[PDB]
Formats: structure tokens, C-alpha cells, sequence
């Protein structure tokens, strides 16, 4: 139990449970796996399914999370309908139910997220062959969503889980050290609480800050392309170990974009209602100030992050660069991404 830090606290609205409790004479609670804003993810034995080990997402008894859960359930039912064998790499839902105001969703049990493995491993970047396979599966799973009129909107390393996050301590002679390496790079995409059908109401602000597309920031409307932007940032992150856009501020974010990617298109600058960020038709950002120095020193043009001159590394950056195109309509689609030369070192299953 932790200390509450404000009136509106994240600790409020959870279902109280203790290890060993059974929910609905069915789900025996084995351990707590994580806590997000929505509630908790718990490991359970499902006793009405041969004792299968499952992940149970127990949602807070708070209306906004209860609403998000209903939308997620609807999205997962679509996923199950269109992908009965659970082949398109989005997490499989088994069952859902209302427990005294707390929505509960049952999923296949999975390992640590691609973020948490990275974090626990000292942010040591994934080797490129792992980046390739992880990125490929990510593009497959989200392409499936894009084919069925869906946009995830909150893609990030925390929402990409290893099927099994077991690792090997392999010997690295170059550094005279031992290093952790995940044995299997099979992944699933999770958390569909923000996933939006083409025809549904679009929230103005979507995505976690680091993964947010420029059309979202400038409020130009967003659809599937904003997922591709997120994927571009995620892939970069797998390759170097740190976020591409380390910021929490629109103006700074947009400045970092310009520094990493070049000037924002005029069409977007003139169209946006966020005129506050612009002066005389260009980003209102003084590079010569202390704020400007920070951006100049802590990020650089995208390609300069290459840690090797080998063609397969350049191919990776061709991929990222195409995903981080400013204009959503010019940005690489996920169907195009799967045909990209970077992935070639894989043969169809
Ligand atoms: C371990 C595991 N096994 N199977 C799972 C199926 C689904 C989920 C999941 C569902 N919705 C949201 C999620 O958030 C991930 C991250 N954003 C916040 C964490 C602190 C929980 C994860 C986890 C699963």
C-alpha cells in the first residue's frame, strides 16, 4: 500500500483484493502484474477453464474508465470476430464481465512489455535483428486494425508485450561484459481503451506525449496515419534505447521536430488554430535562448543517430524517416511498411 498524494489520486476507485481471493467463484488471484490509470492487471487461475493462467484487467469503478472499458471490449470483440485464431498479433480476450461496478476483462497471459524489458536491462538498445522482428510484428498487428477501420491512438513500448520475456545472459566479447537478450521476440499489442473506429467521436488529444503526431498537436484532425507516427518513434526507441521526443510541451515538441526532421510544412502552420506557437508563418522559437540551446544540444537530425554505416541500418532509418513524415496524407501507410526493404531479411510464414 502506497501514500495518497492528492484528492484526485490514481489509487482511488480500484477493487480491493488479496492474493488468494476468488472472483465470482472462478478467478483465483495469484499476483498483481501492473497498475495503469484504468485499474490493475492481475494474474489469475481460471478454474472454469481447466485452471488456465490468465491476465485479468480489473477496471476502476469510475465512469470515465468504465466508458473506456466498454469501447475496448467492443474493439476486442471485433478483433476476435475478424481474427478467430488470434493470428494478427493483437492480444486475445477470453471473457468480460461487470463485478460490482468494476469491469473485468480476461486475456491470455503475457510477459513483460518491450519497454520494461528495456528499462530493467539498463536501456541497452535492442540489437537490429530484434528491432526488425519487433517492428515487423508491430506493423502487422496495427495494419490489421487499419484494415478494419480502427486507430489504436496510444501505441507505445509499454503496450507491446513479449509473449515470453525470458532472457539469456549472452557473452559480449567487445565490451568484456555479459548482456541480457530476450530469447523470443514474439509480441502482442495491448490496451484498446482508446482505440477509435473511423465513424466514432475522435478525441482532440490522443497518444502519450512522446508518440504524438504533429497533426494531433496542431489539432488538424487525425486518423490511421497518427499510429504510423507513433510506430516510427517506437522503432527509433528500440534502436537507441531512449525516447526520440523527450519533452512535455507543445512548443518544445514542435521545436524538437524541426531540429530532428526539418521545418514544419506551411500548410499545417497556416491551417492550425494553434497560432500561439507561430510567428510570421513559421515556428515562434528562438534557438539562441537557453530553451533553444537545450533543444539544439539534446537532439539532432534523425539520420545522425545511426550507430553504424551498414546498409541494413540505413534501411531502418529509411523506414523511420518515412513514418515521421509531417503530412499525414504523405506518411508511409502500414501496408507499404510491410513491403519495406528493411524487413526483407525475413521470409513469409
Ligand atoms: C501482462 C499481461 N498479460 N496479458 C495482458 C493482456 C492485456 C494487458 C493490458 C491491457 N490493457 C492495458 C495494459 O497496459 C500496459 C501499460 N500501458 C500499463 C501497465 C502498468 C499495466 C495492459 C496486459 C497483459
Amino acid at each position: 500500500s502506497r501514500r495518497a498524494k492528492s484528492v484526485e489520486d490514481d489509487a482511488e476507485g480500484h477493487l480491493i483484493y488479496h492474493v488468494g481471493d476468488w472472483l465470482q467463484e472462478r478467478y483465483e488471484i495469484v499476483s498483481t502484474l501492473g497498475e495503469g490509470t484504468f485499474g490493475r492487471v492481475v494474474q489469475c487461475v481460471d478454474h472454469r477453464r481447466g485452471g488456465a493462467r490468465v491476465a485479468l484487467k480489473i477496471i476502476k469503478n469510475v465512469e470515465k474508465y468504465k466508458e473506456a472499458a466498454r469501447l475496448e471490449i467492443n474493439v476486442l470483440e471485433k478483433i476476435n470476430e475478424k481474427d478467430p485464431d488470434n493470428k494478427n498479433l493483437c492480444v486475445q480476450m477470453f471473457d468480460w464481465f461487470d463485478y460490482h461496478g468494476h469491469m473485468c476483462i480476461s486475456f491470455e497471459l503475457l510477459g513483460l512489455s518491450t519497454f520494461d524489458f528495456l528499462k530493467d536491462n539498463n536501456y541497452l538498445p535492442y540489437p537490429i535483428h530484434q528491432v526488425r522482428h519487433m517492428a515487423f510484428q508491430l506493423c502487422q498487428a496495427v495494419k490489421f486494425l487499419h484494415d478494419n477501420k480502427l486507430t489504436h491512438t496510444d501505441l507505445k513500448p509499454e503496450n507491446i508485450l513479449f509473449v515470453n520475456s525470458d532472457y539469456e545472459l549472452t557473452y559480449n566479447l567487445e565490451k568484456k561484459r555479459d548482456e541480457r537478450s530476450v530469447k523470443s521476440t514474439a509480441v502482442r499489442v495491448v490496451d484498446f481503451g482508446s482505440a477509435t473506429f473511423d465513424h466514432e467521436h475522435h478525441s482532440t488529444i490522443v497518444s502519450t506525449r512522446h508518440y504524438r503526431a504533429p497533426e494531433v498537436i496542431l489539432e488538424l484532425g487525425w486518423s490511421q496515419p497518427c499510429d504510423v507516427w507513433s510506430i516510427g518513434c517506437i522503432i527509433f526507441e528500440y534502436y537507441v534505447g531512449f525516447t526520440l521526443f523527450q519533452t512535455h510541451d507543445n512548443r518544445e515538441h514542435l521545436a524538437m521536430m524541426e531540429r530532428i526532421l526539418g521545418p514544419i510544412p506551411s500548410r499545417m502552420i497556416r491551417k492550425t488554430r494553434k497560432q500561439k506557437y507561430f510567428y510570421r508563418g513559421r515556428l515562434d522559437w528562438d534557438e539562441n535562448t537557453s530553451a533553444g540551446r537545450y533543444v539544439r544540444e539534446n537532439c539532432k537530425p534523425l539520420r545522425r543517430y545511426l550507430t553504424s554505416e551498414a546498409e541494413e541500418h540505413h534501411q531502418l532509418f529509411d523506414l523511420i524517416e518515412s513514418m515521421l513524415e509531417y503530412e499525414p496524407a504523405k506518411r508511409l501507410t502500414l501496408g507499404e511498411a510491410l513491403q519495406h526493404p528493411f524487413f526483407a531479411r525475413l521470409r513469409a510464414e
